[PDB]
């Protein structure tokens, strides 16, 4: 009570934070690319800022707890925390981090394939991987680890670009249980996050076999994740009835297929990502480790 937390409203202050570009509507946020320009010279370094779309109490409690997670974060391969601005007078939040050009690397696969090649692929692929480790070693849980999520710097570098729907592990707990779901991606989500709202490392590990599918498969149309498992389950299907089948397909081994021209090295990965079994699927640093000696054992 005495002595509020720290702050620092000064660092990003509303009037000198210009607005250039709509960058995009995620779920209940809403990413804006602004020049930070406090000497009113038309300079400054480009941020970006991220704010909620609907500002209940609860959405800023949560958007407040995501940032400090952010801000807790310093990698390579994590989008990196600048500040806050608390703008509308000190009466609203916004996230301030650097601008990573290229945007999602969902959208980046798709309109960039000219520069992509398998090489680009296990590339990000280390990368995302070396990023969650290091969530890990903050007892963070992403849940929502999907390409749409990963931002591109540039051709060499991914970064994980956004947490909305992280948590923190209790102390004496090797998994999260989510007590009042939003929306779920469910076609990323483990079977016992489906079954139990249980979320670890481990969940975290079977959405990567699902980002590393997206990868592979380009994001061809017709091969993203919901369309491939719509037409396993049957495309008709709508509400509820898609989550039973969708539950009932995994338990018993459904799986997304090998993308056209995935090397067979590349799909094993994926299965054992998609282990039913939580505690036999391999940990980050066992996928960075195969993933880079892969790489390294091409000629050159
Ligand atoms: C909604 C936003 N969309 C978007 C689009 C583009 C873009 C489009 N086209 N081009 C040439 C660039 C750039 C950025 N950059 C950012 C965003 N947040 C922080 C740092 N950088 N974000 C976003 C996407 C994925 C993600 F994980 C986090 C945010």
């Amino acid at each position: 009570n005495l002595y509020f937390q720290s702050m620092d409203p000064t660092q990003f202050e509303e009037r000198h934070l210009k607005f250039l570009q709509q960058l995009g509507k995620g779920n209940f946020g809403s990413v804006e690319m602004c020049r930070y320009d406090p000497l009113q010279d038309n300079t400054g370094e480009v941020v970006a800022v991220k704010k909620l779309q609907h500002s209940t109490e609860e959405h800023l409690r949560d958007f407040e707890r995501e940032i400090e997670i952010l801000k807790s974060l310093q990698h390579d391969n994590i989008v990196k925390y600048k500040g806050v601005c608390y703008s509308a007078g000190r009466r609203n939040l916004k996230l301030i981090m650097e601008y990573l050009p290229y945007g999602s690397l969902r959208d980046y696969l798709q309109k960039h394939k000219e520069r992509i090649d398998h090489i680009k692929l296990l590339q990000y692929t280390s990368q995302i991987c070396k990023g969650m480790e290091y969530l890990g070693t903050k007892r963070y849980i992403h849940r929502d680890l999907a390409t749409r999520n990963i931002l591109v710097e540039n051709e060499n570098r991914v970064k994980i670009g956004d947490f909305g729907l992280t948590k923190v592990l209790p102390q004496d707990k090797e998994y999260y249980k989510v007590k009042e779901p939003g929306e779920s991606p469910i076609f990323w989500y483990a079977p016992e996050s489906l079954t139990e709202s249980k979320f670890s490392v481990a969940s975290d590990v079977w959405s990567f076999g699902v980002v590393l599918y997206e990868l592979f498969t380009y994001i061809e149309k017709s091969k993203s994740p919901p369309a491939e498992f719509m037409r396993m389950i049957g495309n008709d299907k709508q509400g509820q009835m898609i989550v039973f089948h969708l539950i009932e397909l995994l338990k018993n081994n459904g799986r997304l297929p090998r993308p056209d021209g995935c090397p067979d090295e590349i799909y094993m990965i994926m299965t054992e990502c998609w282990n039913n079994n939580v505690n036999q699927r391999p940990s980050f640093r066992d996928l960075a480790l195969r993933v880079d000696q892969i790489r390294d054992n091409m000629a050159g």
